[PDB]
């Protein structure tokens, strides 16, 4: 867990809110879910969405298995009532007696934005927020939801996935890529406000179908597992945009979310789902394969991998900086780093 | 076979938009359908969609196993290409020759209307059109299209389930009435413009959850299978309408759907269509129980059963109608009668 | 298992004698079994139920994959014969040489009683008994032996489950108790011959199923595991037993077994297994979600937990005798301790 | 661990040539196999077949979703392509750039002989060779490749099996043996060249069926899991010789290859392959049985047991030998200690 | 039954010998099969090949649940031995008393060519023979014979799918044919001693792999369903031969087999194996779509379909000529008709 204890000072998508109401017929949850190992439990009390430890203090019944009453979740087992502050204010058996002080449970932020619910285990270094999604608010686009998919593979892994660009010819070249082009050019990247920012001009009159997303590409990645895309297509001349974003559920899972917006949508949300889905199966049986699952330091990288060269560093950067503490982490992550000609 | 040749000149609903658009990774189809025992093939060709049958003319081969190229579906087999009227315009083995006269399949009216697409297999008396669904164009109401579900059971004793509410006790206990409100009203019956027009007021102040749809009962029932029942709600005063059709698949199989609308919005989609699901797992063994499939003459009706009397007397009345042609099946169909006060 | 080291001095059941009999064709066994981790084989070698390690002294083959002859239980691989006592009596391959004087296995505690095999590993404290059931030779009471059933839970939860008054308004309120009587007395305790020994006057004029045994409660729980619950039933002034006993397999798992016995016995014996089997199903959901399996310092108890912390006392107490030797368990086990105002 | 590492020493078959063959559409691999816990992929590069480590230098993909490619294994992810000696010899999105030194993965000796494909994983003793199998380039004899059969046992327990008739009455009453000749004699063995050779003489007229390969048994035994078994039948007077050996796979589990050549060859191959099977089925439950998976010191033999005590003693010696290094190994191995009067 | 009735006077397979040896453990058989829905039992008896009805006289149990006791099969019920011309000739119930006369089971037509077991179940036209395979006895040639494979498709059409080449480029254009040459030439068909014999010379220089058949194509057809094809390589410039032929098990199923054999077989079995099962399974959803599973008066033809417009008309030949008799049938299968310059 020491590695990756860093992690837990960012915001990770856990579930998409359909899941959470289709979860429990109240539409309220409790939903059980898992990041970086940790069981928890996710309900909507009164206007509030809150997640907890998926365990209750008295005789450690899961909670997930329990029921929202109003503003309360109510464990399945002897009827302990945990108000949104993870405090019992309730125990059936003894309902004139004092609450036990240790009569609570662990509580963490919890928040929904774009359709999906955000828990940050750890808000000790307050320097942290919701990935970047451009299409949000957006009114010339339609936004498309995706159910998560789930690969046994880690968010680290499905982030240089995404973002790199010589394993199209080889892995999608029916339809990302013509297999000729391999050779892809290496871009400034941009640190910024916590994001990774580069853009890329892919090559045009590729033998790729009208419904990929292939034009001018400009990323805005909030790190570390979260992708804004924004295609202006070759094809139609219009904005695309792909929101993707890693949960780490635990040391070999990620469970993944896809968020797409288009500005023509006149046509059918089902063309592009089926393309994603056909990228994705794509990708997954080679992510898979790859081990160990965590990227050793005997990996050998050449000069196109500069996107992943650069995330690693990051990554190091931040896990070292949090050993340090509070201040390190907050210059880390926020501090500009830019390398193109662009001002922001 | 024989007594099921009437339904034939009705509109039937035989997938949801969204099913053509899932079938295929172009979203334009092809789709297999089944419609009383015939197998066809929809799909979106240009601007319209195109009901055929599903059955090549040149060596049989299903075309819903093709794809659609242009304004055309193309055969798996041979690459015989059919336009928007069943014709084929292109056989890529003979492109010189002339294209056989016979070289042409069955095509059939078929139209998109609220999200489904409906089939009218005979069209040669051409009185019939696609039922009413009153929350249609109304901007005030969310409107929810479910996935179809599937019975064992008939389009006609589907019909009778979904219109009474004798059962609500014994079937519906937890989620629609209380057990010891049994005994219903007998309420006047008008047909008019091809539909069965009744009133309800289901009784109040009823042990049964909030999202249940329970309060004054407007029913507007497009014959045969069409259901639109409008609620004015006793718990939350806000309109909640019900679109019930069933396709008649084939002598033992129905293909159904509902649509739902609702003025009070602001709640979770899952929360009703958790609800109307949990409705259909009720009813479901019990209708799929009855046996012979088709009703018998030697079921005993009660003075309660005055809706299901009602309706079997008509779709008699349909049934001898049609034997008689175009103008004594117009008449049934289309004549007044009413029994109410209501104006028309 | 170094913390589980004292439970192998308590009498546990593995099987039914009915599972013995099924487990083979010659109805003698062998049956695998796993009692604490330890894996045995039960056997009926004559009028004898015998149990050895699962393992053939001379390659280790399993003797629960053999064959019982008359009063020799021989090894499936190289036919080695088995006494009543773990000794080789017969090595095939050898006829004429010494049998070696390290040819044999270790051979445990075995009997019958009450229609179970009960198992103990260690004898050397000699001051443990298989528990105690009450309707055992009581000529009024029918006895009904169910089949065992599995969770994923401890014997220590299991027993806590079971003797817990506060649940019953949660997990069984269909069943057992109203959903209203959530608050239960705090009732006297008595150690005395190594059993709990405690009485509850359960609410009368609950709305609960007429098999349900309510009443007058009176527990005989021979330490650690067993459960005699002796009800004088309300509903209808006849005695109904239920003797409730968890095998502790291993860390994790309980194989648990139920008899009981009733004074009206012209009813179906499955009109109460339904029932128990629903009061189980009820239980087993929330049982297994407990997490971590054994009891962590840190749950939180409330006075009307009186039973459970009593409960882990006592086990806490056995513990720490065990490690000071036969004399000071034989004292912790056995010392009466009164609260009540009986005499014993 | 380190008690297995002496036999990454020896050679050990991992698959048959049909499997390699299968594997690919291409039919040139790649296969992934494993061996001793490591992950190898196999495939036919040109003229040679050739083993890798399963894991590219550069993104740790596994080789063996890949392609061969000319005389070359490219990877799925980014299509590096390996030569024969491990070397990348083509990064195609750098086609420019100096390979980057590191960029190659580990090779191990691999050889074909007799239909199954051999990997050495230490060749630095470089004194151990493929194991002896009589029938190869006899052309008296068909051979026949059996489909591999995999096992939960460990391949020290199932040479063990292979080379006992100690349990033929008791694991192969009706097949090999008669249940009433148990007791077998005590043969000479020697140990030549790295083998050990002894010779049997089975008993006569015993009621097995006529493909049994019954008769006198000459066993050359290629140390450490290879045994030929040459059988003159009584039955026929033909030879019939058995060449079994395990790959072990990792710490519990053998991939079993069984090759077998006859003299009388008119008959159908599946009526022998089908007695072979049946002989597996019945000695497999058993031996997966045996626990602990590695024979313990605990065992007791008895004086029938000498080729299994004397395979123990050597196995012991060469373990022991390895740490002393390459010449103690060697002599350990090849030096000859003779028991019979036979001339070498 | 009717229409079907002339094919019962052909000779058809109905299991790879491979199959027969297989099936039981004796590798004599007895083995169940499946023609023409006929319930048939083979077996091997001495030196020959047996079929049979699979019904014993005696009590109608399936011999193929019997065995092959030398000279005889041996019903599994009562003991009733058949001797090789379907004659009891041992009532082990009653060894003295007279066997009855009504005591014998249908015997039918069954030979081993090429590795296949052949049944004709109707002899009395004399005129019938096994198909010919053109690589049997070549010994320039390596021989393949592939498992059998079934579909949900009758014989002729499969036989017309394997004849056809118009629809290469629609189903086969990855693997047998460009997808741009959909236009094929017309050839020259003639009918000698009961076969179609024609010539193709297929492409050149098409995109296809290495190991598809693809050059000069001849064909020699022996009706009704095997075919002979003869491919001189453009792209090795040796012989390739592929022999289908489809079993009609029963009215919707086919049980089909493919032997192959080439001149150039260095290399592996197992590309070729791939190669046709890839075929095979591109033509197969297609060709188990077409409905009814017979072909209709009504379906199309065009130009291109020479090869299946001059097959049904010759399979309608001899349907009439059966109706007349056996010298109808002889002239209508064995007369030539050559419309080819070649002379036979
Ligand atoms: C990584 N990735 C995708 O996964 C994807 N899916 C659809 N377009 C996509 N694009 C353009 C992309 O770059
Ligand atoms: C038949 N029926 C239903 O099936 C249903 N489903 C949800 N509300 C429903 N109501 C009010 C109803 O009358
Ligand atoms: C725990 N428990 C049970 O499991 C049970 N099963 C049936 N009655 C029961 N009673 C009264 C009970 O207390
Ligand atoms: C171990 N073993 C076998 O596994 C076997 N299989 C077939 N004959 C066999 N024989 C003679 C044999 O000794
Ligand atoms: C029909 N057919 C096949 O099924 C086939 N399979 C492999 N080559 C093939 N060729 C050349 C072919 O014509
Ligand atoms: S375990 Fe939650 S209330 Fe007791
Ligand atoms: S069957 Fe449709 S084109 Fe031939
Ligand atoms: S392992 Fe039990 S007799 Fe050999
Ligand atoms: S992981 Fe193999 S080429 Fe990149
Ligand atoms: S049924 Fe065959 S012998 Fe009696
Ligand atoms: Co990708
Ligand atoms: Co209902
Ligand atoms: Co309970
Ligand atoms: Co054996
Ligand atoms: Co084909």
């Amino acid at each position: 867990n020491d590695e990756r204890e860093y992690l837990r000072h960012f915001w990770h998508p856990v579930c998409t809110v359909t899941e959470l109401e289709k979860a429990h017929p109240s539409s309220l949850g409790p939903l059980a879910v898992k990041l970086l190992n940790e069981q928890l439990v996710v309900a909507k009390l009164g206007d509030e969405y809150v997640a907890m430890r998926d365990r209750c203090a008295h005789r450690s019944a899961k909670l997930s298995l329990g029921t929202v009453s109003g503003n309360r979740l109510q464990c399945p087992y002897h009827g302990w009532q945990y108000d949104t502050h993870g405090a019992c204010q309730l125990v059936p058996a003894c309902p004139n007696s004092p609450i036990p002080n240790k009569a609570k449970v662990d509580r963490f932020d919890c928040e929904e934005r774009y359709g999906l619910i955000w828990i940050r285990l750890d808000s000790s270094f307050d320097c942290t927020e919701i990935p970047y999604f451009s299409a949000a608010n957006d009114p010339r686009l339609r936004i498309v939801i995706q159910e998560p998919y789930w690969w046994d593979a880690t968010a680290e892994r499905r982030w240089e996935n995404f973002t790199d660009f010589s394993h199209f010819a080889f892995i999608h070249p029916g339809t990302l890529f013509d297999p000729n082009n391999a050779e892809p050019p290496i871009v400034p990247m941009d640190r910024f406000n916590g994001q990774f920012r580069f853009v890329y001009d892919t090559p045009e009159d590729m033998a790729v179908p009208n419904q990929a997303p292939i034009g001018s590409f400009s990323y805005t990645c909030s790190m570390p597992f979260a992708i804004n895309l924004e295609v202006s297509k070759y094809s139609s001349s219009s904005l695309h945009v792909l929101f993707n974003v890693s949960c780490p559920v635990d040391s070999h899972t990620t469970k993944n979310f896809l968020i797409f917006a288009r500005e023509q949508s006149d046509d059918s949300d089902y063309l592009h789902i089926a393309f994603n889905d056909l990228v994705f199966a794509e990708d997954k049986p080679v992510i898979e394969s790859q081990w160990p699952k965590d990227a050793p330091a005997d990996e050998v990288s050449v000069v196109a991998d500069k996107v992943s060269i650069q995330y690693r560093k990051w990554l190091r950067e931040l896990k070292e900086a949090h050993k340090e503490g509070s201040q390190a982490f907050r210059s880390a992550l926020l501090d500009p780093v830019i390398e193109s000609d662009r001002s922001y």
